[PDB]
């Protein structure tokens, strides 16, 4: 009776990128199938503009801000942060207490000391860890054998970690489909340095070519060795945006295979805004590491055939912290003693209003030190205030009609600007908001 | 009447590396003929671990702590910091001051702000400013044309920068022998990516296999892109420092050509200890990013003919913040206003005794952030008090019996501990210590 709860998630990939989020060069057709089967969401967010604390927010359900990891985990030798298992009863912890047998397959990036390693996915419950990084990941290697990834101790030669990854959730279906489970599809994905395989590689440089002319895929990508420019559609990135639909595809097909499509939940997501020079985050303003839209709106299509209502859209503002009591009232679970930051979002999965409460960002970039980039934020309808710190200043945007942020309203609406910044400050210290690190 | 002011400045070069410092497989005949007409000191100090902060402290001559640098200047998107020409009366702008023409060659690393450089060596004061970096130098390129100096436009094919960088300083002396001048040859050597001639690593990997055995140079290091090893000696670093003692010759020579060598002073210095896996600290704790010896002791030679006797060491504690005071007393002048940390040594280097004042080093790793290293540091007398922040504790060495730092006293001499905690902390709030940057 209690759903299969199956959450795949992307890395850094943008807003812009799939087919049912108006892309016309990456093909996603399985992934647009299971838009036009489920819900997707316009303005679904990420409650971090960087990984490891998007991934805090998932895991915990409280504000990054909160847990005091609102930037990346750097190698060990750079930090003394990790998520500690003993300060959070976690979101495959909480399913486990509700009957679940959990299981996660990749990226962790909550703990880089893998001398000890006490933060781990097996420190935090997890009963089944596949293939989750043995060394701090940086620029990765999608090819077998995987140098980050030890536990893949076995693989085809030249396999690539996409298709491992996807061949593994698969094998987890099939293996526990007799209870309800919680699978933490971690794709490493499409994280730099964008590699694919070679025949998807050369079909979108073929695409490439067919729209910006003979040898333009040459041109703009062996000079290229990162693959990236300031043109909007990269070949690598589709190639690699292709693995991940034919994967999702593959999973769709083991769950009627094994008769399970009916009672199991499907989450795509990722964890951050597209990363510039690389990803397309569509007319939205910057990417990855900024607490502009581009940084922080994600693709949501969240499927649970008959419960919700499939081929609709959803402009509600929701965030990576409602993950956690929606999977928990889906599995009929209340928050035992931990506090939770999200909303449960049933209601408006299966049609309900939305409540319009505001939502929280903290960007102190205490590992990047982007000086620029660091700010805070709080959405309520369609205003949102930034407060940046470096050039210390407010900005105010209406997202409905300026959705790329490219108009400043601060001074031509200062009550809003005062009322926003009310909230925002209130935030901070309820939350005890680390300071940016300046001067 | 006033002497000339050459001060030589090496990169991450380590206490380890000079024949005048024990080193039997380096080769230094011009830098060990300069140890044999000066006082070579066993106990000289970078004020700081890292490059930006200790270079601020010989232009300022105050405490990298009291300036608000404690760590080195990353890319401009990763710092709000720079040294601020309206903020302190510049060593260069002194010796204007006292009647010097000025010239930097190489190195400043005191802005990263390559757009507007408003704190630029000549932003700073300096008459010259020849080849100095115009954008990051991170990893570097020491073969023309240089990449990360636009203003070195014309160059021999292959020309090596260290070689470069010393004709300029030959070619400074001759154009501005008539008059009093201050030459900041600031070598990008012996920095990494470690890169030499061809004929001087051949040199040095047969002089490598003549002691470890045929075939050991090329076992140890193509598979060696990096040049890196465990093993203390490094071809690559010898043929680098090579580079660095013709060099010092050629200026050498220059001088006597030019009939000044007899009115010169010259200082041979580095600015942090030698990097792990590349460069030798001797015996010493460490190197650089640490505050123990390794990572702040540091090669100095003072040699003024017939002023300082020939052939001398001296083994009394000096700093990098003490050339700003010695520079300007050799100039006839005295501190206009601004305030200074280090001490004249005229009188060291002249025979007289040491005082044995307090010296004072403070690393909270505000851009490597490395929380292992983050620490502060008093030495008094042969006593020296490590103040570590992770892992917070207390560490106390004797110099004199224990200059390698193995034996930790502060529980066996608490005493002595508490005295230089006292002195440790009254000196924080003297400087406004900036806190390390932790959970
Ligand atoms: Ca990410
Ligand atoms: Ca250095
Ligand atoms: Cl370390
Ligand atoms: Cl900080
Ligand atoms: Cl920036
Ligand atoms: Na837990
Ligand atoms: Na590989
Ligand atoms: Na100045
Ligand atoms: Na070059």
């Amino acid at each position: 009776r209690k759903p299969n709860i199956i959450f795949i998630m992307a890395d850094d990939l943008g807003w812009g990128e799939l087919g049912s989020y108006g892309n016309t060069f990456n093909e996603t057709p399985n992934l647009d199938r299971l838009s036009a089967q489920g819900m997707r969401f316009t303005q679904a967010y990420a409650a971090a503009p960087v990984a490891s604390p998007t991934r805090a927010s998932i895991m915990t359900g409280q504000y990054p801000a909160r847990v005091g990891i609102t930037d990346f985990l750097p190698e060990d030798e750079k930090t003394d942060r990790w998520l500690d298992p003993t300060k959070y009863v976690t979101l495959n912890e909480a399913l486990s207490a509700s009957g679940y047998h959990t299981g996660i397959v990749g990226k962790w990036h909550l703990d880089t000391d893998f001398k000890l390693n006490k933060g781990g996915p097996k420190a935090h419950g997890f009963n089944e860890v596949i293939g989750t990084e043995s060394e701090y990941i940086a620029d990765g290697d999608y090819f077998f054998p995987y140098s980050k990834i030890a536990s893949f101790d076995k693989g085809t030669a030249n396999e690539y970690l996409t298709d491992r990854q996807c061949a593994e959730a698969n094998a987890f279906i099939t293996r526990n489909r007799e209870k309800p489970f919680f699978l933490y599809l971690s794709l490493y994905s499409v994280h730099t340095r964008l590699e694919a395989p070679v025949q998807l590689v050369e079909k979108y440089k073929q695409k490439f070519d067919q729209k910006y002319g003979t040898g333009k895929a040459e041109q703009f990508f062996a000079n290229n060795v990162r693959h990236e420019s300031a043109q909007r559609d990269n070949p690598w990135l589709a190639a690699m945006l292709e693995s991940i639909d034919t994967g999702v595809g593959g999973i769709m097909k083991t769950l009627r295979e094994t008769g399970l499509a009916e009672n199991t939940i499907i989450v795509f997501f990722s964890d951050n805004g597209g990363a510039g020079k690389a990803g397309n985050n569509a007319h939205l303003r910057a990417g990855k590491t900024w607490l502009y839209e581009g940084g922080i709106r994600e693709p949501l299509i969240v499927s649970w055939p008959g419960k919700i209502k499939g081929n609709t859209v959803n402009d509600n503002p929701v965030t990576s912290l409602d993950f956690y009591p929606t999977f928990l009232a889906a599995a009929g679970g209340k928050p035992t003693g931990g506090r939770l930051d999200g909303h449960n979002l049933m209601p408006l999965l299966r049609g309900g209003r939305a409540s319009g409460r505001p939502l929280f960002w903290h960007y102190p970039s205490e590992t990047g030190k982007w000086v620029n980039r660091m700010s805070s934020a709080v959405r309520e309808g369609n205003y949102k205030l930034l407060e940046f710190y470096n050039n210390p200043r407010l900005e105010l945007y209406d997202l409905q009609n300026d959705p790329s942020e490219s108009h400043n309203l601060a001074t031509d609406r200062p009550a809003e600007t005062a009322r926003l910044k009310k909230l925002l400050e209130d935030w901070k210290k309820e939350v005890n908001a680390e300071a940016p690190h300046l001067a």
